[PDB]
């Protein structure tokens, strides 16, 4: 879904998203959060499944970004993974996980879980 | 860590992880898995963070894997969340989120979770 | 929260989930799945917090549910985590982990993860 | 694995697991972390398959903890989900989520995941 997953999309938390869907699989764009210890845009970099089964179900995509950009850094990364799913209203629905560079002693508490839903609005 | 990072790693299940950390930040490499439905290489796309913290704790980073090559496609992409871990056997510890596309009847079964620890051997 | 998180709820899928909350922290009840490996109810045992913090945050809670009842056995076992949230429309967010017994060879995709989100209706 | 499960359980943090398991597949006991906002024992419930499959797989099981006694309260709750693997070396396998209770603000944050092996040392 190239022409269907280019664009900008929004989370339930006022995320913003941009990306472009590559003919090869490849996405590649920026991150802005609205939430955490972030600020401005972020890169991001992913992959997607550039031919997705003809049945109807979602297309299966994943991204990740380094929270350091020039304005700051969190030391940490988030990835996202989860489908495309067309039609009316478009909708991206992933589950991420965010690590934390951390100690040995604190390995145990470095990743939190969630999920996120993006819609072009 | 570039020089860190850039090499061949093995995961518990016999999976090698080829990369190159790029001095900006990117991740490149490729991909092969022992197990699931998978054969030969995938390309792979991340970020880590490229200025990790001075008091020895881990640095962050993720990929993904869109689970489609020439051999075959088994619409599916995963994500690795995790921190590299340098020194005399240099680690990396990640958690990842497998996800499949299927119809919206059954989303709520799409994605698996597990961890790998990967060693230069 | 005792009075409040003893109910019936329902999620996003049509699952029943029946409980009472024990003035000790106890949580015990019935679940009832409109989806998957299972029919009818199910026995839950779980905890929760029996004295959240004063500031208006949410109650930290779990259960588990061990697919068996006299009609079936599905060999695994679902958690959830997550938290109760009162007021006009109150609200159970959770994050759950399902469990199936594999050999060794398929350890690496025993466990799906997923959100149920749980109202009064 | 009544037999089986049963009896002290330590996981690569030192952490403290003191089960019985029923006949009915319910489980009770205690509960010590070696790490974290805790202290002394805690209260623990779960469930497990208690007619596990013949081909030798793993037995499904799951248990939760609402970190609060008579010495501090968490307020927060960890679930663990996996599979009992009984033999020469015995082990529990398991992913935990551990949910806080937040304010709706920082309900993004509110879930750490992990992974913890259980031996009976
Ligand atoms: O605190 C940092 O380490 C940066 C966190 C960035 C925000 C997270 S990523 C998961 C969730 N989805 C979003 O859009 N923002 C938060
Ligand atoms: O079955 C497919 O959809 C392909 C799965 C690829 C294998 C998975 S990714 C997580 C785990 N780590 C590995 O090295 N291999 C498995
Ligand atoms: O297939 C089995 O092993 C039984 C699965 C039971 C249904 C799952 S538990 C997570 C999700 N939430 C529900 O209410 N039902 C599904
Ligand atoms: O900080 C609190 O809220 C209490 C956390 C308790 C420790 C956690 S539970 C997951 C992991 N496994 C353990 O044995 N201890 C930690």
């Amino acid at each position: 879904a190239e022409a269907g997953i280019t664009g900008t999309w929004y989370n339930q938390l006022g995320s913003t998203f941009i990306v472009t869907a590559g003919a090869d699989g490849a996405l590649t764009g920026t991150y802005e959060s609205a939430v955490g210890n972030a600020e401005s845009r972020y890169v991001l970099t992913g992959r997607y499944d550039s031919a997705p089964a003809t049945d109807g179900s979602g297309t299966a995509l994943g991204w990740t970004v380094a929270w350091k950009n020039n304005y700051r850094n969190a030391h940490s990364a988030t990835t996202w993974s989860g489908q495309y799913v067309g039609g009316a209203e478009a909708r991206i629905n992933t589950q991420w996980l965010l690590t934390s560079g951390t100690t040995e002693a604190n390995a145990w508490k470095s990743t939190l879980v969630g999920h996120d839903t993006f819609t072009k609005v």
